Order: structure tokens, then sequence, then C-alpha cells
């Protein structure tokens, strides 16, 4: 339960695209999830004020929580769907999968 | 109780250092607490992997955890300070200081 990629398909259908969109009908979202706490790396999978954040939570839990985990890297997706008139369109999405998390 | 810096005084001594730790005897270091949620603002970059997050979240709370409140800005602070053998060390620290939050 450490601060890591969980694995998470999203199917455009429950996000309500399933109307437009030719392909993918959806794709690995992921998410990051699990605690932060030591080890820490400020050059991999933290920041120094993770790290600091981390220290002062310890020595005072009730009002400083721990950070949380988020991602790292972000991937970009691309669709192809359909518009008014019958037009294809590609189209590339950024920032749209999680390949990695840290605590921030 | 939305996503939002909160005010952090980190001071060395509370931390232990202050034996080495020549300068500055603290500072500001802030965090990122609370809620990320529609309605989820724009002076918060929200990238698209968190909308759909919390979209899915919606659907699934049980299954699917909230973005994380997460630093978007930080801010380095320089430390002088004493070696173990004495030396007397200036080192910039990058991501010490959380001057906003997003929603990750």
């Amino acid at each position: 339960t450490a601060c890591r990629k969980h694995e998470l398909y999203v199917s455009f259908q429950d996000l309500g695209w399933q109307d437009w969109i030719i392909a993918p009908k959806g794709y690995a979202a992921n998410y990051c999830d699990g605690e932060c706490s030591f080890p820490l790396n400020a050059h991999m999978n933290a920041t120094n004020h993770a790290i600091v954040q981390t220290l002062v939570h310890l020595m005072n839990p009730e009002y400083v929580p721990k950070p949380c985990c988020a991602p790292t890297k972000l991937n970009a997706i691309s669709v192809l769907y359909f518009d008014d008139n019958s037009n294809v369109i590609l189209k590339k999405y950024r920032n749209m999968v999680v390949r990695a998390c840290g605590c921030h």
C-alpha cells in the first residue's frame, strides 16, 4: 500500500462519448494511490517538500497530513471520432495516462 | 474545505537540525490539503487525468479515489549550514516552499 500506479481502464461509454468516438472505446487511465512515508527520495519518488512535510507530519500527526500520492509521469492518448457532418477527426489529449506516481 | 494552500512554518529547531543549520532559522513551507471535487477551479490547473479520475470516483467512490491535492508551484530556499567536518556550505534546495496547490 505504498504510493504506486494502480491499473484503471476507462470506457468512453461511461464518460458520455459513446456517440462520436470511433476508436479506442476506452483507455488505461490507471491512478496513483497508497501512503506516502519514508523511505523517500527527492530525486525519484518525492520532493524536498514532501520529505519535510512527512517529517513535520510524524511529529504532529493531527494538524499536518502526509503528502499524497500523485502522478510524476503522464502520457497522452489519441482518439479518432465523428462530427456533425461525417468528419473523421483525430485528436490528441495530453496528460491522460498515469505512468508513474510519487509523493508530493 | 476544498483543495488549497495552508500556512505552515517550519523551524529547523522543531526538526532537530538547529545544531548545524546556520541560516535560516526556519521558513514558511506551507502545504496542500482539502477535497478535490467539482467544481474544479481554473486557478488550480488540474490535468485531464484529474478531471477523468474525479468523474470515475463519482461513479465508483468505493473503487477509485479522489485526486490528491498537491503542489503546483514550489519555491527553492537556500540553506547555510555546517558539515560534520565544520565546512561552511551553502546549498539552494528546490521544491521547498509550496506556493500553490492543484488537483492531481
